[PDB]
């Protein structure tokens, strides 16, 4: 009787349609569908919950059932008719309804406010900001070897990956100008959106790789690059391959605008918004930051097992102060986006319904982002712009 | 007590102190190895077999056992020590201690340099004075004959570098800077041809102006980083045994092997196997468009001359560029000691000089495949939509 457990008769009966074999398969579905669309009708979904029942956007929500009953009635004229591709043909139209369902109640739609309702001027030109600074910082990071280690082949790999995430800031930027209407063609939105991811988590993996490798220096004063570097690139490459198969411009017909969304399967659409949600956390914060920790306090440790001297106290906190920079820098920069993709993922889940919340994470969620490729403007001045005296100053320690 | 046997000991002991845990494991290894070295030395390989043991390459030889046991010493030192990563390090410069003209190039080399700079004249001075900076599709055509020009420009140093036995007279900052102008014009070539097969697919696909400003400085962006380790390592270093300066791939010589096998698969990866996986992928998905969309009368005509225009560009790309990359992922099998074999490796060595030149022979194809032949996939591809 719920509305979930109803969409869920509605879409497991409209598969069956597709790989009916005899009319009486169809007719059979269509009659359990069009007992689940007018038992969804009478049900009220969990956003607009606290809703008159006069008010436009439910009687609205009732309409969708009425379009979708008479095209269930349509399709089973043709089951009884013996008519089965004709029936299949005409079920296949509910996909059209049950898509403007899933844009509108299941998610943000009908609840958060429009994009021309939140758009704000200041985002493209922050964007701009970050993406002539980041990109001129890290510039200097690859020349730098040019006029002047196994660290060192991270901290290019690093820097390529910034320079590269960085390089994708003017179309961001444009997409959001032109109120997210993706003019790039659907082929740019499944390559550009992958580049993205790829060099994202390439960033991501190698700042994980820097504090593996500054913990090993640390603890163990005294091949594995050039295995370790393209297995870096092929991780990054598999973690963004859900990007490439979801991605693709789908017409947003409230909005009249054709956007770059994640076009995940209609039937199980908050069920893969939830769990790609999670997949952002876990791969991308939560196990990188597991690594980043347990180095910088297993190097932490390692400081305050050596020597205690005043001379060797000012170079064992210099360094300690180098790698207090790592962590933080990624928490202030990442945390704030994963903090709003798990709220994000709780709302998909049905645990948060409120519009109020949902707008915060919104109108919130454009700068989190920009916090994210502002990594990338820190990374040279963390790794590069210190890695000549950090260097000399673990050989001090050490003698 | 065989010299086949005892090379075999020493290669199946070197994959124990890869895999081992504790110093014991690295000391039985390379104690088992020290022994199989002083064996191999005391034999005679079955190449130079009546020569006499003064000749100076039957003392060559015997050296080479000398340098072995030498590095096997300093992994024990380290392995007695306690010290296993560093002894595995040491075991490490074993494998590069174990993998230790023709007057037709330079002429095939200035034949391929003017016929190709030749094409390109027609193309670049077509699009400014004869036609104009209009259509999206027509501005990577533009920056790939940039691109293939400049490539084909450097053809005149390579074949003086070749004909003076790889004697490097220009000085070792335009070893960097010329080496880093080829592989930057390379890629740019490489993946402004990518670039294409992208919009011709998407030409496709969707029938129905701001891509192209944003596209065009991404890819020689893309360009300008993948020719920058060229930069870092190329090098003048003089060549020992041959007494020439030469223009190289400079290394760290304690880390030589690794570095040798590991930018070779940089080589294969970035140059070939991704932007083939576009090329090809492009060609099986404007396939699928067109044998979907049934034709049988003039429209069949029409369909095939569409799938020929196609498949040219994936079959010209490898045909052009496959021979370089076998040759090289080859290469960097005999650096990572896979292959022990001199007769093939000396096959490489004469068969790189003509691969490299079918490299540069696609930009010769390019004009052709892109700007005067891809004209007609224009027209005809507008005849099949309607
Ligand atoms: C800082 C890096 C970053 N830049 C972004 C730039 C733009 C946008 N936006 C929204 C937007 C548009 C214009 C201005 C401002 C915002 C988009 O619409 C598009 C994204 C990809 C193609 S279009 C989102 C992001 C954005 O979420 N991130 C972070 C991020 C987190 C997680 C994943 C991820 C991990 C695992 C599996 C799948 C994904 C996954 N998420 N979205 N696609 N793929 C990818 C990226
Ligand atoms: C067709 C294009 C081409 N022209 C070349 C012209 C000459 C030579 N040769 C050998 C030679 C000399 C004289 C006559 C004939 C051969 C040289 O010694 C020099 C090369 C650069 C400066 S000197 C090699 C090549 C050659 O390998 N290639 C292909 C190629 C493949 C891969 C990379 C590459 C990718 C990623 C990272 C690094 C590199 C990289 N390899 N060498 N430096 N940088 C660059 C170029």
């Amino acid at each position: 009787a719920d509305l979930e457990d109803n969409w869920e008769t509605l879409n497991d009966n409209l598969k069956v349609i597709e790989k009916a074999d005899n009319a009486a398969q169809v007719k059979d579905a269509l009659t359990k569908m069009r007992a689940a669309a007018l038992d969804a009708q009478k049900a009220t979904p969990p956003k607009l919950e606290d809703k008159s029942p006069d008010s436009p956007e439910m009687k609205d929500f009732r309409h969708g059932f009425d379009i979708l009953v008479g095209q269930i009635d349509d399709a089973l004229k043709l089951a009884n008719e013996g008519k089965v591709k004709e029936a299949q043909a005409a079920a296949e139209q509910l996909k059209t309804t049950r898509n403007a369902y899933i844009q509108k109640y299941l998610g943000s739609g009908s609840c958060s406010q429009k994009p021309s309702d939140k758009h704000l001027d200041a985002i493209p030109i922050l964007y701009y900001i970050i993406f002539v600074i980041g990109f001129l910082v890290n510039i200097v990071v690859v020349t730098l070897f040019c006029c002047q280690k196994v660290s060192s082949i991270y901290i290019f790999n690093l820097a390529v990956a910034d320079l590269l995430l960085l390089a994708t800031l003017p179309l961001w930027a444009t997409y959001y100008s032109y109120r997210y209407d993706w003019l790039f063609g659907p082929v740019m939105c499944k390559v550009f959106g992958s580049f993205l991811t790829l060099n994202m988590f390439a960033s991501i993996f190698f700042i994980t790789c820097m504090s593996v490798d500054r913990y090993q220096s640390v603890i163990y004063p005294f091949w594995q690059a050039s295995y370790i570097v393209p297995l870096v690139w092929c991780m990054a490459c598999l973690s963004s391959l859900p990007t490439f198969y979801f991605r693709d411009v789908r017409t947003i017909e409230y909005l009249g605008v054709n956007a770059c969304i994640m076009a995940f399967p209609p039937e199980k659409y908050a069920q893969w918004s939830a769990g790609i949600a999670l997949m952002k956390n876990i791969l991308g914060f939560i196990i990188p930051l597991i690594f980043i920790a347990t180095c910088y306090f297993g190097i932490r440790k390692h400081l305050l097992k050596t020597n205690s001297y005043g001379k060797n106290r000012i170079t064992r906190d210099q360094v300690l102060k180098m790698a207090a920079a790592v962590v933080l820098a990624f928490i202030i920069c990442w945390l704030p986006f994963h903090v709003l993709t798990f709220l994000d993922a709780l709302a998909w889940m049905g645990v948060i319904n409120s519009c109020e919340v949902i707008a915060v994470i919104d109108l919130a969620l454009p700068f989190a982002i920009l916090l994210g490729f502002t990594n990338s403007c820190v990374n040279p001045f963390l790794y590069c712009f210190v890695g000549n005296r950090f260097q000399q100053k673990l050989r001090s320690v050490f003698r």
